[PDB]
RNA sequence: GGAUGCGAUCAUACCAGCACUAACGCACCGGAUCCCAUCAGAACUCCGAAGUUAAGCGUGCUUGGGCGAGAGUAGUACUAGGAUGGGUGACCCCCUGGGAAGUCCUCGUGUUGCAUCCC
């Protein structure tokens, strides 16, 4: 099981001085490919919103965040806010899928095809597992039935692997639903 | 605890308005023959000790001005380096780093060297 967006929470402080002997302690829960990116982008949000750089901070924990069960599906709301090529913006999205790393994954792919934004101009301001009762989003509550049903209407014709495939065919595809 | 003479730093020491000061001092102060000096014994110079702490000098107060320190402004403005980064462009995001200044708020209003003297 490989994800390729992972959950980290960095706790971090300032370098304890003599004026403040023990510094508050600050953490985070950040979405990064790596942990070094996490502590990277942990370092960017202390330094750009506490006054506390990487320079004058100390590292003090970094922990991955597995999804608890899954197996199981959940809907996922995430609230993120993102810079379009004329202003920044606010944006809640909602997903469906077995772990939270898979729906950040699919905000990541669906900002970028939707609005043309980059990874490094979305900051994701808030996450949350909803209930069914709760999603707000049309895409998310139709798949909230207890007899779904439905036809597999676009299905892509491929032998198993490459080692079947021929170039010729003696009979054009057999497709039906 | 001060004053005076000579200073160091050269406003935390400056400016303005009020109040106070034992002793020695420092002063104000009395004269113009002499040295000296002017329109003017005002100033400067010389000779004094009648009177006064009225002023100067010193100290204290002002929700005072200024001055000095801090907090904040603000990881903002700006900026060194990177990108086959976004954008038509103007410009701008991001990565590796550095990082200010008014307004507003709080505090403080000198510290000292040598010598003589009073207490
Ligand atoms: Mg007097
Ligand atoms: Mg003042």
């Amino acid at each position: 099981v490989t994800y390729k967006f992972h959950q980290y929470q960095v706790v971090g402080r300032a370098l304890p001085t003599e004026n403040d002997e023990h510094p508050k302690i600050y953490r985070m829960k950040l979405w990064a490919t790596n942990e070094v990116r996490a502590k990277s982008k942990f370092w960017y949000y202390l330094r750009k919103l506490k006054k506390v750089k990487k320079s004058n901070g100390q590292m003090l924990a970094i922990n991955e965040i597995f999804e608890k069960n899954p197996t199981k599906i959940k809907n996922y709301g995430i609230w993120l806010r993102y810079q379009s090529r004329t202003g920044y913006h606010n944006m809640y999205k909602e997903y469906r899928d077995t772990t939270l790393n898979g729906a950040v994954e699919q905000m990541y792919t669906e900002m970028a095809s939707r609005h043309r934004v980059r990874h490094h101009c979305i900051q994701i301001i808030k996450t949350a597992t909803i209930p069914a009762k709760l999603c707000k989003r049309e895409s998310t509550k139709q798949f909230h039935d207890s007899k779904i049903k439905f036809p597999l209407v676009f299905k892509k014709v491929r032998p198993p692997s490459r080692k079947l495939k021929t170039t010729y065919k003696a009979t054009r595809p057999n497709l039906f639903m």
